[PDB]
């Protein structure tokens, strides 16, 4: 035996938590639509810190690929090994960028963007433990999960506007540069 | 909130296993009441590892001084210290001991000391951890503290044989070459 299933409280919360980071997932997904991610790193890598937000969400629903705490820490630095790279290819985005408000603007998001991920990998060890209190053996900790979803949530939100932002920060560079400029757009922007 | 009490099943079979604990320790009450501590630090640090143990045991009982993991784990590694320290004296008690048999049933008792103070560092870490198992998130490791009694129980049962072997080395000792032996008994046994 050894072990129980989380009070029904704790799983309500859960699939409110879980409903408010889809809201934020939707954005994403709106957003990556319109872009053919050929020759966009960013929408590729945006995608991917998607793809496993929501393997860490669905794990506290009891979904998904993720197993244990240990799987779950594994994928969080994953989405931070992920959001590195889309740090370094957005930073020569912004350096590129000729519009000073943009530039700025952009460089913020991605230091909100290195705030979440060290945050998601906090909460990835949705810690539980025993502790004497009360004159009991209880078991603390059970909100953990809740704590990761709005991690995942916050991160989501981070990378919708980092996204957002570097195609804004894309668009000043031709605007003022020209399709012609002689140094081509660190990143393209295509429809699909 | 954020908290839960034990399944009452678990909460059962902590009692039981704390039961059996105890009627360990009454054995090595029993045997240390005979004797008078002063001159024989075996039977101190003795003492001192059970009142340990004791905590440790009320822990999961949610009883006595130790509130959290953290204070489980540094109540093992003070077990462990005295528990060093008994080795090192009971091994010059052994090394005094003019019968083979003696001497080797006192240091192979030792070894049991030192295997089961490393157990009980294991055990002290009390987990808990949430899962993703049978399509839900659940609590994993409840019956983590049963684990923790039954090594106190197994270290309890050693120290006991450990000082009874430790007292019969010494009488050994005695009744080989005397009261009136030059190098004087390592500890000594008196009466109460």
């Amino acid at each position: 035996s050894g072990s129980a299933q989380l009070p029904q409280e704790e799983k309500a919360k859960i699939a409110e938590q879980v409903e408010i980071f889809h809201q934020e997932k939707s954005k994403l997904d709106a957003e990556v639509a319109k872009w053919d991610d050929s020759g966009n790193d960013i929408i590729v890598l945006a995608k991917q810190m998607c793809m496993i937000m929501m393997e860490m969400t669905d794990f506290t629903r009891g979904k998904g690929p993720l197993k244990n705490t240990s799987d779950v820490i594994n994928a969080a630095k994953k989405i931070a090994e992920a959001g590195s790279r889309m740090d370094k290819l957005a930073r020569a985005v912004a350096d590129q960028c000729p519009d000073s408000a943009c530039k700025q603007d952009l460089l913020a998001y991605l230091q909100r963007i290195a705030l979440y991920c060290h945050q998601l990998n906090i909460c990835s060890k949705v810690k539980a433990e025993v502790q004497n209190l009360g004159g009991e053996l209880i078991v603390s900790g059970l909100d953990s999960a809740t704590s990761l979803i709005q991690a995942a949530k916050n991160l989501m939100n981070a990378v919708v506007l980092t996204v957002k932002a570097s195609y804004v920060a894309s668009t000043k560079y031709q605007k003022v540069y020209g399709t012609a400029a002689v140094n081509s757009p660190v990143v393209s922007w295509k429809m699909k």
